[PDB]
């Protein structure tokens, strides 16, 4: 339910049965061999993992310092991480007799990621997505449509993802005896923070499986950006009780932490309840973000990093646009790999913490996706 | 050097020591220990092999025949099955002392992988590309550069894929001391042919282990798309001993095979001599090669590999045509169906493989080579079929 005092379940009454029978339901079948079976299946055959563990040998030389090896997330079905997630949650959804998923999205990435997962179960998809964003996420769009989602543009207000995600709220509210509201990072109300970081946790079993193979040890340093935290949660959980081992999530720094224009919740929002959650987010009201990354683009924060960084397990930092687009361009002219501009942001921080790091620690970072889907905006950047 | 009476080696002679320490050099390492493990290495932690085999079950259901299973290259860096034969190439001239990569390119894909490979060696990549295929591929071409591969357009000829040949070819000519020709497909002067259908062969590997686990025998078909065919040849190669295993190629139909406009080399194609092979290519009645068309870029390539036109000869492939409209219908089939957004390349190959499964009964077996992923073509796409 809450991770120290984050968390939680701040919901109208309404949502409050949906809730409980979605925790019953996945209480149920989490730990079940046969819905086991289906979801490995499903990661192996469609999605490709497990993903490959690449020690960028020559970005390593270049910088004099730590080892450092990046989590190919960006080789997942869609290139993105978040299809750990989807994958998970849609079958769940039709266990519980459900025949539509619904999701709301600002960047596109986890509209896509849904859309992917509804087509492969045959789930009907509806993604609630504010107007101003469908027209800066012209191709996130037509992906969508094309894998048989409908996307509904929210013509209200702001016209953004907080207009999204109240016109969802909304809908599953009416529709939950048959619709699933299949959220797309480690927040809103319990018990979805949980549900998302189990489904992503993959990525740090692997990793740390891989680790081990590689190196004979654990790392000294996990990096990962965090827009609401689930592919950092997904990578650092299995590691959590590892003592030796450093996390550092990476937030967007945008223009700059003291320009407004960044989306740093943990570094420079306060604590508050949103979207069903008590965590950090920028504010009274939810004040604007902004990131070069889109997927970093959120107001708020996961409460599990929340939680993380009060007591001090995880330490978080930010990175500007500028120094994750410097990075973009760096990771591919010298490892022959174009990350997504999330995941810029996270090695471009690897970048600057092996540089004062020993050549015999290692570093590893979650590449949380790839770089395909962000080459305009690199175009008119440079 | 030569698949029955087609391959060859058709360059001038200053080409033909070039083309001996190639071999030479290839034969000394190919079965090296060392550059098996380096390739195998990155092939698993860059690459990001295997690929798994994936059941596409409700695709399966709704024709209602033949199980269809797809050889999900569409997952390898890069989103193409080219990335294999660049990552096999660009070591190997490394161990030749080279210091240059170059490489045709008219979809723009071959040079994506070349550069990609080429970065992470460290070596300087130039990218010879059709000006008129440089207008048509603006963010393949981004990619190059991003990747810190200099492009160079031609303006010689019909300014497409046949002139970048012919100007890699000249500039490797002159620039063999440093510079390695990294060939893109099954195509060329030998020993490229061979060369790279070794490195794609992975493919078929992995999917005779992969179907067998699963199934328990080998596949009746196997359906592949030809451009080159460099993906075919791959997922082909390990299966041409096991006489009961039907290979199918499948090749652009364009706007229909009595336009004239389409790619279908091995079906409506005449014997010539064009990339220094001995193969079948499109040509008028004066000889010279007919532009190419269809929908899937990749499959612009206006001749193919010789040992397909051996397979062709000795009845052991069958090959086939299919529309852009098939294709692009099957393009969307599988992406509302199985959530796989395939390349228009591919699509071909999947579009003939519904046809084909509708014939055949329900125990029977499909194995598609999905060669690539369709994110590259969603422009191309929009403008085709529409704004939905
Ligand atoms: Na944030
Ligand atoms: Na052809």
């Amino acid at each position: 339910m809450w991770f120290g005092e984050f968390g939680g379940q701040y919901v109208p009454e309404t949502l409050v049965g949906p809730l409980k029978e979605l925790e019953k339901a996945y209480k149920r079948f989490k730990d079940d061999e046969e819905f086991n079976r289906q979801l490995n299946y499903y990661l192996k055959t469609w999605a490709g993992r497990p993903t490959p563990l690449y020690y960028a040998k020559r970005l390593t030389e270049k910088i004099g310092g730590a080892k450092i090896y990046l989590k190919r997330e960006d080789l997942v079905h869609g290139g993105a991480h978040k299809t750990n997630n989807a994958i998970g949650q849609a079958p769940l959804a039709k266990l519980m007799g459900k025949t539509r998923l619904i999701a709301e999205t600002g960047a596109g990435q986890h509209g896509v990621a849904t859309a992917m997962a509804g087509a492969l179960l045959g789930m009907k998809v509806d993604i609630y997505m504010g107007a101003e964003d469908v027209e800066r996420q012209k191709m996130n769009v037509f992906r969508m449509k094309l894998l048989g989602a409908n996307v509904i543009p929210v013509n209200s207000g702001s016209r953004t993802a907080k207009d999204a995600i109240n016109e969802a709220l909304r809908d599953w509210e009416a529709t939950f005896e048959y619709t699933h509201y299949l959220i797309g990072s480690v927040v809103g109300p319990h018990p979805y923070p949980t549900i998302v970081r189990d489904f992503q946790s993959v990525i740090g079993r692997e990793a740390k499986a891989q680790i081990l193979e590689a190196e004979g040890q654990l790392p000294d340093v996990i990096v990962a950006c965090v827009g609401g935290g689930s592919n950092a949660m997904g990578i650092f959980y299995p590691f959590v009780n590892d003592k030796k081992v450093k996390l550092v999530g990476v937030e967007a720094g945008g223009k700059g932490l003291e320009s407004g224009k960044h989306s740093a919740s943990l570094n420079a929002g306060q604590v508050g309840v949103l979207h069903g959650m008590l965590s950090y987010f920028l504010q009274g009201q939810i004040k604007p973000s902004h990131s070069i990354a889109p997927g970093l683009d959120y107001p708020g924060v996961g409460p599990e990093h929340a939680y993380l960084k009060k007591i001090q397990r995880a330490e978080y930092v930010t990175v500007t646009d500028e120094e994750a687009l410097k990075a973009f361009h760096e990771l591919s002219r010298t490892e022959g790999i174009i990350p997504a501009l999330e995941s810029a942001h996270a090695v471009a921080y690897a970048m600057k913490l092996a540089k004062e790091m020993s050549r015999d620690e290692i570093i590893i970072v979650n590449l949380s996706g790839r770089g395909d889907k962000d080459l305009d905006i690199v175009l008119k950047a440079s």
